[PDB]
């Protein structure tokens, strides 16, 4: 809506009084100068058709640890620690997917280092949404089993690393000066002399509640989730997030990768779609069990299909 910057010095102070110190907020962080309208732009979740995940007896009964990190469970996969950046778009719905989809061709797909093309997804799946104006994860994963996608090497993500800092700590260009539209849907690699390879999943499903999450994450690896972004989330720096003050900004899609506790506080470790500069090095930690901002209300995942025989 407005061009009014979202972060106040007073706003933040308030927030830091109400969180009890549980999680640090920052007013002069990487996000102070950010526009109200620029913020809602990053929240790409708009609008289950997916079968709910049924756990086998064997899975259902397994004693899940108090702490679990996906990058540790599968040390041999480089796609897990890698943080994504959706630039200046509502790509989160798509980015968050390809991310988990890349991660899952490992944990399950038998291919180690394959970055699924979030751009390809973002531009060709039409029932998913309006592209860079909002999307629906459930369908993202459906199109992965339905149509299938291409590697990042074939069809790279078209928007550059964008920073919300006048002077970036990694020297990216500022976000303020970007306004991206849904790219064109292409059917050959951006370099036509690169053969087009198609990666589909052979099934997709949906997750709900605290336990489905851990249990599915444990066996199959990171997947896609969404939650409500309030103004306080923007000023997130560290510690375990939970909503205390702020206007609604929209549903935002992220990638789940772990869980633990911090001083008696159960949390989810989540990989974000905004830089390595934001939060805990692109990461952030929300509150497990509350279902904070609805983060446990709906998940999305699938099993990738190993290429060839
Ligand atoms: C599908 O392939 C086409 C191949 O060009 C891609 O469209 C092009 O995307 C590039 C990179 O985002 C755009 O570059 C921009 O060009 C303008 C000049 O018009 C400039 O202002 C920017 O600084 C930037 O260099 C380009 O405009 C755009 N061209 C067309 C015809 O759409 C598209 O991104 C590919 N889509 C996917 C999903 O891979
Ligand atoms: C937000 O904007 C402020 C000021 O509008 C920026 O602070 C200035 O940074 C410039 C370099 O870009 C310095 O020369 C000045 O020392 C600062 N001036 C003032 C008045 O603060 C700041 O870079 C921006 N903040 C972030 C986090 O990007």
């Amino acid at each position: 809506a407005e061009d009014a910057p979202v972060l106040s010095k007073a706003f933040v102070d308030r927030v830091n009084r109400l969180n009890r110190g549980i999680w640090k907020a920052k007013y002069d962080g990487v996000m102070q100068n950010i526009t109200l309208r620029e913020a809602k732009r990053l929240n790409g979740v708009i609008k289950s058709i997916l079968p709910k995940r049924r756990f086998t007896e064997e899975e259902a009964r397994a004693p899940l640890p108090s702490s679990f990190d996906s990058a540790e469970a599968w040390p041999n996969c480089p796609t897990i620690p890698q943080i994504a950046d959706q630039s200046a778009c509502g790509s989160c719905w798509a980015v968050a997917a390809a991310s988990a989809m890349s991660d899952r061709f490992c944990t399950m797909g038998g291919v180690q280092d394959v970055h699924i093309s979030a751009g390809d997804l973002l531009a060709c799946c039409s029932d998913c949404g309006d592209g860079c104006n909002g999307g629906d994860p459930d369908r993202a994963w459906a199109y992965f089993s339905s149509t299938g996608l291409v590697s990042d090497y074939c069809q790279p993500y078209p928007f550059p690393h964008c920073s919300h800092h006048s002077k970036s700590k990694n020297g990216y260009p500022p976000c303020s000066q970007f306004n991206f539209d849904t790219p064109k849907c292409n059917y050959t690699c951006d370099d036509p002399t690169i053969p087009v390879v198609n990666y589909r999943s052979w099934t997709s499903y949906a997750l709900q509640g605290e336990d489905d999450y851990m249990r599915e994450l444990f066996f199959r690896g990171p997947f896609e989730v969404a939650f409500d972004v309030y103004e306080d989330f923007i000023a997130y720096n560290s510690g375990v997030y939970h909503h205390v003050s702020g206007q609604y900004l929209g549903g935002h899609a992220v990638r789940l990768v772990g869980w633990g506790t911090s001083n008696g506080v159960p949390y989810w470790k989540i990989a974000n779609s905004w830089n390595t500069e934001w939060g805990m090095d692109g990461y952030f930690l929300i509150r497990r069990g509350s279902s904070e901002c609805g983060i446990e209300d709906g998940g999305s995942a699938g099993i990738p299909l190993a290429p060839n025989t």
